């Protein structure tokens, strides 16, 4: 079976990140038969060591001699730490010298919730292992491929990470598809400038077979225990909503609405006249879809679920004391019958066996066998190698620029409303939004969240007369983004549409250096990171704190590009614009499917190339004016009739470009 | 460089269709050094007999023994006749039994000339050999691999061919892009039908190294050649822009402006105050961009331009005598110097040469080989494979769904126009189209123009106010779309908006047929050209028509897909659409680049999913409204000062989804 595979790569050098396991222990293993000089890196020795002397005794029995000399180990080496990464570089040129191929394999599944219930900390540290790690080795790793004259960067994305012009929705795993995603859009806008010494490209498998207990979660090893989880995350999902939604138009505070949940009685809520219709409702669903057996059909919670629903109505703004529910009856065991729970186990493995053409999901020696042979493609780069697909699932296209206004039944509903704009660096644009909204569509007030002192002030001029009536109210967010929204909150009212414009404008150092250079100019792995948060991160913080807070509507607008943006900026703003896409579509589809009300969408000010930008007055007028009106059509409400399932996926997780 | 070739695909049966020369004989060369047996099929026997014997000889260096019944040919096999193709399966199972891959390389350039140039015979041609011939291949095959649990399809496309979810605009090739765009949609929409027995992908090279005189044109060979005809084309196109729009403004017949070009002196048009000022204009620039030594700068035309605009103008039911340009003073040698012919070969080259990151093109040999390793892959189906990329080109994202109505500023454009609208099948969809125009825009007219009698019934008595009236016209156009709307130019006057819908609803066949079964009943070869003829070849005719007819707009629409309709025809819809976007996106660009006025769009009322539909009265009005909504957004014309480069650009070639 390995006769094609001996001598392919023979005289490479590659590092395998995430080498001890799974795919990338394959993509090791088939490397090394393949003639290759292989350093693997992971966190724990004991697993290393292990996968070393395996390979070591299969290049043995295929004839190689001095195997101790064709596989190293890097140990102790967590890929979202920086110091590490440096310290694997170091320790890898000393052992082989110059790399070759460079395999950004190393993946962690993430936090696996859904954005609502996502800590920032926990996203970050995804984007960190995922994302920027794979950046700060090619930073690394680059310049001495291209003095060489020749080298190879792969990064290991997945099938969610998206493809070029569609986002995949990855409920519950936006952290993960974002990471995903920005591994391919990283090869994408990199190719043109590390071409024509380097190629760039990602690999893009579908569900892989592997250790249950391991694996990023494509397939589900645990199908049971993923079952009881979805189970209590519908619950929570359930009574969160409801709340929401009763609180919307409820004289009751959040506090008196959560007192109704207290006796943790279904048949008590459903019968109470004076309940809300939602709350009502719920309960009535509860005992229909409930369990006979099960105490999740008679009791609404438990302390788990009554603790996660809380931390969301705080983390929203919502006032409830932290004891309040001290004293909740605990519903006896089981909460879930092991019938509930194996019924959704095999919805889930079905769901997943299901997208598969060839009914059979491929093994990790099957992916690493079709990955080690396209490596020897020397003209290919800024592609996405799918190794395993035929994949049943859905896509959300992005980038359509043909679009109008919306319905003057969409627009009617922001009268009256309360609006919030956060930005700093686009002061035309926020300027142009908060007259728009207050001046043609009678909304009652504008919120301006932005960065500094500086940016206040600049939009306080601009918008003099708005601020002198009392209709234009200025927030300083500095690094603190969700303290500000509950200021804004406290004092002049949850949001209905929201704008989310980034703060700060992209850098403009160079993205390669010179063959015969020391590159001491070039996008630091520091920078990077930057990038990620004040481009990503920014999005997801605003996104998260607004659900949480019931806000109606919000615009996530990626970076400015125009005829005069360098072209190290227009690579960073796809970079950018293809990465949130895929954070937009995952939230679009996690707020559909747990009836949250929230619209989330996303409006590009970036574009491909500059010859598709404004070049004269009349242009820059039409495409400000397409700004204001991409806006307008993705936060102007739906009528709360015309919000049919139908018209709900259709306003949900897309993205316009102006 | 073969080690890793050798018993790759031993055992296996390969059809290899254009495998005499270029990337079918590379592919041919490598799957037989790999151990598979190989039919060669093409035309011209000598080539084919010149690529067995130097394959024969190959296989007997590396060690195979009795070659001549590894290596077999068929030569007179014109993939574009059916006869051939079935003569090609006897031939090939006679000789191997059953075929294990079947790869669809053969492809022609095709008509190689602007839609507007485009003979309807030599689109119909392109269609037959590099698509349709593909899909009759399969439909004898597959049986066959199905029997015998295993198969794969291989359809040689091209990066041109575009990719999901993103249209590649290929102008000058809309024939060829259509073509290869359906190889990769047949991939697409048939995996899930083929599996989990039988594989079938797409490979979407992009330039390609070969014989300077042959291939599909990715790469020019002969940079000069395409130069002068690049320069003739450019000097067509000019003259033809000017002359329709200054017979839209003037009050002279189209006989009357051609007179004016009969003297053929650029500095007299030019110099003439009575001359309509697109004309004038024009002169002027011929004059400016010209080279003095040129006679095309000081003459407007030669015979074989004036004789193809001349063909233009009557294809646009435009009345001049066939001898207009009988009396031409035929301008002295050289029209174009070899000067302006070099530059413009240069920038052929660069262009082409530019598009590469890695600043190489991949050989026949790359490309055939990294196919040959990609079909070991046993775990990918409906992909399409980039066996060489890094390309810089434009891509026109498709299926976008956010979108509203126009701004009253086109609307208004709509007052007091004449209204085309094309169809039988959707009725619904008709009969609301006019209404809106008649209605609630103030068009004076639309011509319903059907396919038979009773279509024109049905839609005269669904609108009988409207044609009581004399508001509503309706014309039978059978299978002479192009003599019906010059039928409504005479009768009616020229057409603003236009909308063209599917004349048949599509077929609700078997697409695959039972394992132990003959197939009788599944989708026929000739039932899969009467397919493309009714839902590929009809848009074309009408696009094709309405341009050279000065047509404002025209919305290409797409078969309705809806909670009802089989699985089978949303494959088929899904199939259609993606290949339509091909020639919406490609004509757009042409029409845009050549300075024609004609806004063409795609509205698509298919989807890729029965979840994604309408299922109740309320979400199906919603649905309609959408409808009208996005034909309006497509076709209320653009005030000419808002026609600017950059709002040009984005009113053309794209498609949105209802
Ligand atoms: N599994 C799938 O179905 C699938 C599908 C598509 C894409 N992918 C992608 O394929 C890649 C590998 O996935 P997999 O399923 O093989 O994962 P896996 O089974 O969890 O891989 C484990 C390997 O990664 C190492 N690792 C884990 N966390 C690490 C960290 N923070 N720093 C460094 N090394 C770390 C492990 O050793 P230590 O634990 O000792 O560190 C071990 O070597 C990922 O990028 C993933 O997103 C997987
Ligand atoms: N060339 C490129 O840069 C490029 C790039 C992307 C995709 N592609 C795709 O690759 C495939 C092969 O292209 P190529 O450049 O190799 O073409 P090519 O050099 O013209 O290939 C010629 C081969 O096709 C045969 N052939 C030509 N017309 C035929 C017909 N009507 N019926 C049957 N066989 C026919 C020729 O023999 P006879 O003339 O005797 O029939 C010969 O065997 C096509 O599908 C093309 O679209 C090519």
């Amino acid at each position: 079976w390995a006769e094609s595979l001996i001598g392919l790569h023979l005289g490479k050098v590659a590092l395998i990140t995430g080498g001890s396991a799974g795919i990338g222990g394959q993509i090791g293993r088939l490397l090394a038969l393949s003639g290759a000089r292989v350093m693997l890196a992971a966190r724990d020795r004991h697993k290393l060591e292990q996968m070393q002397a395996m390979i070591q005794s299969e290049l043995a029995e295929v004839g190689y001699t001095d195997v101790e000399d064709r596989v190293h180990i890097a140990p102790g080496c967590d890929v979202s730490s920086e110091a590490q990464l440096a310290d694997l570089v170091e320790r890898t040129l000393s052992a082989f010298g110059t790399v070759d191929y460079l395999i950004n394999n190393a993946g962690i599944a993430g936090v696996e919730e859904m954005v609502i219930d996502m800590p920032v900390e926990g996203w970050r540290h995804t984007l960190f292992a995922n994302l920027i790690s794979n950046y700060s080795l090619m930073r690394k790793l680059a310049p001495l491929m291209k003095k060489q004259g020749s080298g190879y960067i792969l990064n290991v994305s997945s099938y969610f990470g998206g493809e070029k012009d569609a986002a995949i929705p990855y409920p519950n795993r936006a952290d993960y598809a974002v990471s995903k995603a920005g591994q391919r859009a990283m090869a994408e806008v990199f190719a043109r400038f590390l071409g024509p010494e380097i190629q760039i490209n990602a690999i893009a498998p579908g569900p892989v077979e592997g250790d249950r207990l391991r694996g990023t979660g494509e397939r589900p090893g645990l199908f049971a225990r993923r079952a009881r989880l979805i189970l209590e995350n519908k619950r929570l999902n359930e009574l969160h909503a409801a709340l929401i939604a009763a609180a919307r138009t409820d004289e009751r505070s959040m506090h008196e609405l959560v007192e109704l949940l207290l006796p943790n009685d279904v048949a008590a809520l459903e019968q109470n006249p004076a309940a809300p219709t939602a709350l009502r409702e719920l309960a009535r669903r509860f005992r229909s879809e409930g369990d006979p057996a099960a105490s999740s059909s008679s009791a609404l919670l438990n302390r788990s679920i009554a603790a996660k629903l809380l931390a969301r109505l705080h983390n929203g703004g919502y006032v409830l004391p932290a004891d309040i529910f001290a004293n909740l009856p605990n519903p006896p065991d089981p909460f879930f019958t092991r019938a509930q729970i194996d019924r959704e186990a095999r919805k889930v493995r079905d769901g997943i066996m299901g997208m598969l053409y060839l009914q059979r999901m491929p093994t990790e020696f099957d992916v690493a066998m079709a990955t080690v042979y396209y490596l020897a493609d020397r003209n290919v780069s800024g592609e996405t190698f799918h190794p395993s697909g035929g994949l049943r699932y859905e896509r959300t296209p992005t980038g359509g620029e043909l679009f109008g206004l919306p319905s003057p039944e969409r627009l009617a509903e922001l009268v009256g409303s309360t609006v919030y704009l956060i930005g700093e660096h686009l002061t035309e644009h926020l300027n142009l939004l908060a007259r728009a909204y207050l001046e043609r569509y009678g909304a009652r007030q504008v919120v301006m969240i932005v960065e500094t002192e500086t940016g206040a002030e600049t939009m306080r001029r601009l918008l003099h007369d708005h601020v002198e009536a009392g209709r234009l109210m200025t927030i300083v967010a500095g690094d603190q983004i969700e303290a500000a929204i509950d200021q804004a909150i406290t004092r002049y009212g949850r949001p209905g549409p929201v704008v989310c414009t980034p703060f700060r404008p992209l850098p403009t150092v160079p993205l390669v250096g010179r063959k015969d250079s020391d590159w001491s100019t070039v996008l630091s792995e520091a920078e990077f990171a930057e990038l990620c948060e004040h481009q990503l991160t920014h999005h997801f913080r605003v996104a998260r704190k607004i659900a949480l807070s019931d806000g109606a509507s919000l615009a996530l607008v990626t970076p400015e590009t125009t005829a005069t943006s360098t072209t190290e900026q227009f690579a960073l703003a796809n970079f950018i614009k293809t990465t949130l896409h895929a954070f937009t579509a995952t939230i679009g589809v996690e707020s559909e499917r747990t009836a949250q009300r929230i619209l989330i969408n996303q409006v590009d000010l970036t574009r491909r190339a500059r010859a598709e930008e404004p070049r004269d007055p009349h242009e820059r007028q039409q495409e400000l004016e397409r700004f204001i009106e991409a806006v307008l059509l993705v936060t102007a409400p739906l009528p709360p009739e015309a919000d049919t399932r139908y018209a709900g996926r259709i306003h949900r997780g897309r993205a316009i470009t102006v």
